[PDB]
């Protein structure tokens, strides 16, 4: 076995080795033994595994806490354990194998690995320790001393794990381990159980797993190694992507590869003292000794003169006897012996055996050729043929704040051609395997000077030897290199761009001399050796950080003495190289401060660069030709295309080598964003005063948090925005367009690198563009249908009519309009809704311009509908879209299209819907009129004196009188406003009727004898007088819509001068006269009711309904009454005459002229400032329970102020809910608590259904609702897992629903024209329970810096409750609990996701909740002046720093593991396979998110309808009316979840519609993102959503509009169906209508 010639035969057992296929085990399987493991983040890359894979306690890092490779001159060849006895040493063993970091497998007894897969990760963890280890420790020259210790190490692996050990220690016991491992193995095989020869195969079987795996446990042994290493002494890298083993030093005997390993550590280290004898060489006695002045500085020549000659002779000893323990066994190879007999194998020590002692004395060509032997002298005889300028700092980078041209000047200091991207460089010029083809090394970095160099030494032919001896010398040769390419470049080039490319070539030397080159040629990786070896000898000697203190002082790592001299005595190569091409004289002292910029990154600016100059070139010709355009510009537009479009052929710029800008492009794309990843996860960051220190990776986390992902957004950034096109087109605006392939309609998104120059895409060819164009580029409003004598059919989209026969009855294409119709009918009703709240005139033109789009459709429709009822006459379009819009309803609370019990909603709908019972289809026209209209005196004396109206008293009598107070009078009363609706506001109670109505004993109407003027008169004289004393009371105070905070209830004044909220009292008191003139439900007075009666009969006998227009009339009169009463009433007033103008020129509005609804509001709002007033003094009171005794109860202050405010929100309960419910009733689909909430500012702190909650332990745990705070002294203390004590029912938030339905509400108006919208809140996270948040958050707005306390603590609580409650909505809902407990596992991360970007207020939720808590959260962390996203950044790194060795992100997710815990122990189960992770990932976006979830959900649906639906089919009715009735609503989400995706993918944190950080997501289309994105399993982590065969994924988009394949089987069935029932329930609403009329 030469090594070379015999092993390629007898190895290559790994390919005819079949069992190979299964001995090939891999990781990345489900949760490996349920200790952290995970699948896709090894597949993913292999390197990155963790202790957390096996068990990580018995498997933890090698337990050996000795000191690794940092140790004496131990070495084990005297009497150790049992080598010393007869055989001094029996192997040649280094400290390094003592060191093999396998105490991993010392603690492994354990059985269930079940796999080979889970044993071959565990030796890949030990390989890995072991790798780490030694490249933090090996302080050497050191390239090939730690490449060649980090592959003998692996070989050493190799002997051991194939039992080839010649070592005796602590094996045995992981010996018979990996036995019985291997003995599960081959029994979990059939074919493998084709081999049990004793004893259990251990060294053929092993050797066969060896061959397996050896490419794995290489490639992984290796990864922990920088790229400037190269390890591998035949590519002379890393020796990482060799992707194959290079190195055949496994397969070498052991104990030959042993012996070789002890020579030549002596050999390294008799070099070392070879050298070091000359560190006093100046006094080192090379003549007579002296020791005579008594210091350690002569005699110490002459001690290590006598320490290496006893060393020497002691070597020789062991030397000479290690070759004869190899060679006293001539005469007894081979016996079956075990005295003095060694037995290593049967194939690779019987030719060392019978070569290097039977016939040959010495040993072959190997072992001389790669590892010298005669350094000093070969003294062993196995082989013979014995030959007996700084010195100062680094920097860490202070980073600027972004000045639009992103230069960072320095920090810290120390005291001591043609752009060819071909692949990666296999034998010329090319980049290095991480970038095999994604930046493109630019043609004047290749031949730089320097990278065309074998050497550094080999400065010029001039000089045939080395001087690099001293620092000076070294230094001179780089000036002289930096001098002369200078020099060249000035020859090239010629000036402007001479800077800058000189800058770009002075960072191409800065990162060489560093060693980071991304790129490399025939002349590299061999020149970096030069270097390497270069600075061991000089700037080597201070490298001695491997240690355990590291003394910050010697900055000791190669690197590091490396790189940090490159930031010194670049000045000096930098002035060099200026007085090299002549360019001197300050021009361009002066430092060019890119360097410190990944060379990457310049590599990107460069060639964007290029890309430019021909783009500006090639353009400037078009800008001139096409002015609109003029006559003929077409043919340079052609060049231009033909440029930016070409496939690298000759006519087309260079630089692209071979394939499109498009693709060269996005390739750059996907390389800087998995860049951007890796930078996300990484624990590195800017240190020394608040700046990034080093390396690419933390340069691009420092571009994180700017935003500056998508590469397009960083050179918007760092370029000039002026250097490339007169058209000044940004790199933001993707401009889709189409092209064709160089099958022909393909697709691209080049931002400013598309054909058709930024705007002249109409103007070439010139073809003057229209309006419509003009708006649909613009995507204003987009209505995509395209219905341009059968049916001429509205088609949707790119969906192809397919129309099929499954058959006057329906047949074929007939079904198709109906259903189509179906959909268009439906969504263009719910488009009218959101164009309707849209309306500079740009949008208008647009809004009009689809007008006649939606009205030529409409018409069309309704055209050939009469052309279906006409086929179908032997479902006219009026009762169609009657019964549809009724459905929207009765399938929005309903689903159940039986049940009508309404009775208040009846009035909505028939006001929308049906007057006339389904006679009309005139909504739709009604709603395309409505969208048609949207295209958008008394200062005499004024005795007004009332007999029987006096000061206002309702809310109490004016100071100084004190008391009487009105209340909320009630359901259906008399004595003031008979009205079974809202309660009778008190201002309403105490009305001030005026002189209309007096007593006379007690109770008359006095106005009997009069007619319409003297009686409008009166009112009149009435109003002027109740708004007077309205005034007075207001301005006083006494009105508790007046009074405000601690102040003098008067310290809020409105912008006109008037009492705080005397407006609204005034607008309402004019409601109610006006609701109480006609008849309305109000008898706001004693016996109003008689007083409508009145007006009806007083009025209704000479006009002749017309009371009704009569007070229309009248309106503008008594409001400008009461404007003129105003006016008085402010030149009376003290302050400055006020105007007619008071808030209202007109009455108030007839919208909020509901009284119901006015009622609400003005409760509302008293509601809102008693419940602030209540605070206040709570607030008050509880800030000194104060002495409390057991527990910690209020103690009387706090205590009957909070029970006040108990009793007050106790009796609000009710009244609120009555109020509430009747709202929502009569203006069903708005809320309540929004109304008073846009309509009240006073109240944003208030959560109604909270605050009025109706769950009772929300009320017993909770006993003054949000106030059960700090009214409530008590100190909530999270408690885990273990504790005795649970947090039972302190959140209990009930069961979560499971067929609550997606929403749009809620979701924020972001900004000012951003308005994301077609985006919908997943049903899980709209019930998410976070009550317990709200309540202490109150508490927490005093007290900063304590209160983060109580928010983790709370966040803890919620979140365990949480995850048992959502558990048990899945998982015990149910049985598979393989698929349940995926489904569940997804569930809880995307919950805990949510609520992360909660708390990093990334939500995009602002229900009543999360407002106010996102609102809550900025004053808290944002402490008074800190901008909003110093704001984002505080809360979002608080919630990612520890508290105790453990980050908040690590604390909420052991609050979810303990609260799944316990739901699996209540319902007494085994925990999931899935939850068990210790560690992970980060979160997509959360609209990427809820996509998946959406995705995942409608899939499950789907795949139960549609089978549900075909397995049935006369009564199937129900199954399909299912299917349709979840799929239609469903199919509306889509389209505007799509449509934002394509407005949002790929962008980057400034270019986005929101803030959020996207770009992750490299996707053209939605579709293309989820079919390569959970195309497979459902496993509990990173693959959440799956899909099959939904039409037997672009199927997705088929069958939203129900016309696919696998749904037109049913599709002619279930229409029929569908419109049987559509004609009884139509049958039903007409009768339940006519039931109403009564």
């Amino acid at each position: 076995t030469i090594a070379n010639k015999i092993e390629e035969y007898l190895g290559a057992k790994s390919d005819d080795s079949k069992i190979d296929e299964l001995l090939k085990a891999d990781p990345s399987e489900v949760e490996y033994y349920r200790s952290g493991g995970d699948g896709d983040y090894l597949k993913n890359n292999i390197c990155k595994i963790t202790v957390n894979h096996s068990d990580s306690g018995k498997y933890d890092p090698c337990e050996k806490k000795l000191p690794p490779y940092d140790d004496n001159d131990q070495w084990k060849c005297q009497q150790n354990s049992s080598d010393g006895s007869g055989k001094p040493e029996n192997i040649c063993v280094p400290p390094r194998r003592e060191r093999l970091c396998t105490y991993n497998l010392e603690n492994l007894k354990f059985d269930k690995i079940r796999d080979n897969n889970a044993f071959l990760a565990d030796v890949l963890l030990t390989a890995r320790n072991e790798g780490e280890k030694i490249v933090q420790n090996h302080p050497d020259t050191n390239s090939s001393n730690v490449c060649n210790a980090l592959e003998r190490s692996f070989a050493d692996l190799a002997d051991i794990i194939r039992g080839t050990d010649q070592w005796k220690g602590t094996n045995s016991n992981l010996e018979k381990n990996l036995k019985q491992m291997f003995a599960k193995i081959r029994e979990n095989d059939k074919v493998l159980q084709d081999k049990y020869p004793k004893d259990q195969k251990y060294t053929k079987l092993r050797e066969a797993w060896w061959n397996a795996n050896r490419q794995k446990v290489w490639e992984v042994i290796t990864c922990g190694a920088r790229s400037n290493d190269l390890l591998i002494k035949r590519g002379w890298k890393c020796g990482h992507y060799e992707k194959e083993v290079p190195t055949k030093l496994d397969y070498v005997p052991q104990f030959l590869r042993w012996l070789t390993e002890w020579i030549e550590d002596f050999y390294r280290e008799k070099q070392n003292l070879i050298d070091d004898m000359e560190r006093h060489r100046e006094e080192c006695t090379r003549e007579d000794h002296k020791s005579k002045e008594g210091t350690s500085y002569c005699s110490t020549c002459k001690d290590k003169c006598k320490k290496y000659c006893e060393c020497v002779k002691k070597w020789k000893t062991e030397w000479e006897n290690q070759e004869n323990k190899y060679k006293d066994l001539y005469e007894q190879n081979k016996n079956k012996t075990s005295q003095k007999n060694t037995s290593r194998y049967d194939d690779y020590v019987k030719d060392f055996f019978e070569k290097l002692e039977a016939n040959y004395s010495s040993l072959e060509n190997y072992i001389k050729g790669d590892p010298y032997f005669a350094e000093y002298a070969t003294k062993l005889s196995f082989i013979l043929n014995p030959s007996d300028g700084i010195l100062q700092e680094n920097c860490s980078d202070n980073k600027r704040g972004s000045s639009s041209n992103d230069s960072c000047d320095n920090k810290n200091q120390d005291e001591c051609k043609k752009w060819i991207w071909k692949k990666s460089s296999g034998n010329e010029e090319g980049l290095q395997e991480e970038y095999a083809n994604t930046i493109g090394l630019p043609p004047r970095t290749q031949s730089l000077y320097l990278g065309n160099l074998p050497k550094l030494e080999n400065v010029c032919e001039d000089v045939k030897d080395i001087n690099f001896d001293t620092k000076e010398k070294f230094l001179a040769g780089c000036l002289i290199v930096s001098f002369h390419e200078g020099k060249n470049l000035k020859k090239r080039y010629p000036k402007e761009n001479l800077c800058k490319a000189l800058e770009y070539s002075f960072a191409d030397y800065g990162d060489l001399i560093k060693g980071t080159s991304i790129w490399d040629n025939e002349y590299t990786k061999d020149l970096e050796l030069n270097l390497q070896n270069n600075f061991g000898k000089l700037f080597g000697k201070y490298i001695k950080k491997n240690n355990t203190a590291e003394q910050d002082t010697s900055y000791s790592s190669l690197d590091e003495l490396r790189e940090s001299w490159w930031n010194t005595n670049k000045k000096y190569i930098w002035t060099a190289m200026k007085h090299g091409a002549e360019m001197n004289i300050t021009t361009c002292d002066d430092i060019p401060t890119i360097d410190l910029i990944p060379q990457y990154l310049r590599f990107l600016q460069e060639w964007v660069e290029n890309f430019c100059e021909q783009r500006q070139a090639k353009v400037k010709d078009v800008i001139t030709n096409c002015k609109e355009c003029k006559t003929k510009c077409k043919d340079e537009c052609e060049k231009y295309k033909k440029f930016i479009e070409a496939c690298g052929t000759a006519g087309g710029g260079i630089g692209t080598a071979g394939s499109p800008w498009s693709k060269r492009w996005d390739q750059i794309y996907k390389r800087y964003s998995k860049h951007i990843e890796d930078a996300k996860r990484n624990r590195k960051a800017g240190d020394e005063n608040k700046c990034v220190q080093s390396d690419i990776d933390s340069f691009f986390k420092h571009l994180i948090d700017i935003g500056l992902t998508t590469p397009s957004s960083y050179l918007s950034n760092v370029l000039d925005d002026n250097i490339c096109g007169a058209d000044k087109a940004p790199w933001t605006t993707y401009t889709t367009y189409t092209t064709t392939e160089k099958t022909l309609v393909v697709v691209n998104v080049p931002s400013p690198l598309g054909n058709t120059p930024y705007r002249y895409k109409y103007a070439c060819q010139c073809k003057i563009p229209t309006n419509e164009e003009t708006c649909d580029d613009r995507k204003e409003y987009m209505n995509q249908w395209s219905c341009g004598d059968n049916y001429e059919l509205c088609k949707y989209n790119g969906v192809d009519v397919k129309p099929t026969t499954v058959r006057s009855k329906l047949d074929g294409n007939d079904v198709t309009f109906f259903n189509l119709f179906e959909q268009w009918n439906k969504e263009i009703q719910y488009q009218i809704e959101q164009y309707m709240t849209n309306a500079c005139k740009e949008k208008c033109k647009c809004y009009k311009l689809w007008i006649e789009k939606i009205n030529d459709q409409w018409g069309k429709q309704k055209d050939n509908y009469n052309k279906f009822r006409s086929k179908q006459i032997y479902v006219s379009l009026s009762n169609f879209l009657f019964f549809s819009c009724w459905e929207e309803y009765i399938q929005k609370y309903f689903n159940s299209k039986i049940k009508n019990i309404g009775s208040d909603t009846f009035e909505f709908l028939i006001k929308k819907c049906g007057n006339n019972s389904a006679h009309g289809e005139e909504i739709f026209s009604e709603k395309l009129k409505n969208a048609e209209k949207k295209c958008k005196s008394c200062d005499l004396n004024a005795t007004n004196y009332i007999r029987g109206c006096q000061s206002k008293t309702y809310d109490g009598k004016i100071f100084p009188g004190k008391g009487g107070e009105k209340q909320w009078i009630c359901k259906d009363t008399i004595i003031h406003g008979d009205t079974n609706g809202a309660c009778i506001p008190p201002r309403t109670q105490n009305l001030c009727v005026g002189e209309l109505w007096d007593k006379s004993y007690g109770g008359r109407s006095n106005i009997k004898n009069d007619t319409k003027e003297l009686l409008k008169e009166k009112i009149k004289n009435a109003i002027h007088k109740e708004t007077e004393l309205l005034y007075e009371y207001h301005d006083t105070g006494t009105a508790i819509i007046s009074k405000n905070d601690k102040k003098g209830q008067k310290g809020k004044n409105d912008p006109n001068g008037l009492p705080k909220g005397f407006c609204h009292a005034v607008q309402r008191s004019f409601i109610d006269y006006k609701n109480m003139i006609l008849g309305t439900s109000v008898n706001i007075y004693e016996h109003i009711g008689k007083l409508q009666e009145d007006i009806k009969k007083i009025i209704e006998k000479g006009t002749p309904e017309n009371v009704n227009a009569w007070w229309k009339g009248i309106e503008r009169e008594m409001w400008d009454a009461v404007r003129c009463a105003i006016t008085k009433i402010n030149k009376k007033n003290n302050n400055s005459i006020f105007n007619g103008d008071e808030c209202g020129v007109s009455p108030p509005t007839g919208n909020d002229e509901d009284q119901s609804v006015s009622w609400f509001k003005e409760w509302g709002e008293q509601f809102c400032i008693e419940r602030l007033r209540y605070e206040q003094n709570i607030r008050e009171a509880c800030t000194i329970c104060i002495n409390s005794k057991s527990g910690d109860k209020i103690q009387g202050a706090c205590k009957r102020k909070c029970e006040k405010y108990k009793k007050y929100i106790s009796e609000k309960k009710q009244e609120w809910d009555k109020q509430k419910t009747k709202y929502e009733n009569k203006y069903v689909g708005k809320s309540a608590s929004d109304l008073l909430k846009e309509n009240y500012p006073e109240c944003i702190s208030a959560n109604f259904d909270f605050i009025f909650n109706d769950n009772i332990e929300y009320k017993t745990y909770y006993p003054y609702g949000d106030y059960s705070s700090i009214c409530s002294c008590e100190q909530v203390k999270y408690y885990k897992y273990n504790n005795a004590e649970k947090k039972n029912n302190k959140s209990l938030c009930y069961e979560k629903d499971n067929d609550m339905t997606w929403s749009k509400k809620y979701i924020k108006k972001l900004e000012n024209g951003r308005s994301l919208e077609g985006v919908y809140v997943p049903p899980r996270r709209q019930q998410l329970c976070l009550y317990e948040l709200f309540p202490i958050i109150i508490k927490n707005e005093e007290g900063m810096e304590k209160a983060k306390e109580e928010l983790l603590e709370t966040l803890q609580i919620v979140a365990e409750r949480e995850a048992y409650y959502l558990w048990k909505q899945y998982n015990p809902t149910g049985k598979g609990i393989d698929d349940a407990n995926k489904k569940a596992c997804c569930a809880i991360r995307g919950s805990f996701y949510d609520l992360e970007d909660i708390i990093k207020g990334n939500d995009l939720v602002h229900d009543e909740y999360t407002k106010y808590i996102d609102s809550k959260l900025n004053e808290i962390f944002g402490s008074s002046n800190t901008n909003d996203i110093d704001t984002k950044r505080a809360r979002t790194d608080w919630w990612e720093n520890e508290t105790d060795r453990k980050t908040i992100r690590q604390l909420v997710w052991d609050a979810m593991q303990s609260g799944v815990r316990y739901a699996v122990e209540e319902k007494n189960e085994n925990f999931p396979l899935c939850m068990g992770v210790e560690h992970i990932g980060i979160a997509k976006p959360q609209f990427i998110r809820w996509l998946e979830e959406w995705t995942n959900e409608f899939c499950e649906k789907y795949t139960k309808y549609f089978e549900d639906m075909k397995s049935k089919c006369i009564e199937c009715k129900k199954a399909c009316a299912n299917y349709t009735n979840w799929l239609n609503p469903k199919r509306i989400e889509w389209n505007g979840m799509s449509n934002y995706y394509n407005k949002i993918y790929r962008k980057s944190n400034k270019e986005s519609e929101d803030g959020k950080d996207y770009s992750m997501i490299m996707a053209p289309t939605v579709i293309d993102y989820l079919n390569k994105r959970c195309h497979g399993e459902i496993n509990g982590n990173y693959i959440c959503c799956s899909c099959k065969n939904i039409g037997a994924l672009d199927l997705m988009n088929e069958v939203l509009n129900k016309m696919d394949k696998k749904y037109s089987a049913h599709k002619m069935k279930c229409t029929e169906v569908y419109l049987e029932h559509v004609e009884e329930q139509l049958n039903e609403i007409d009768n339940a209508i006519k039931d109403y009329k009564l």
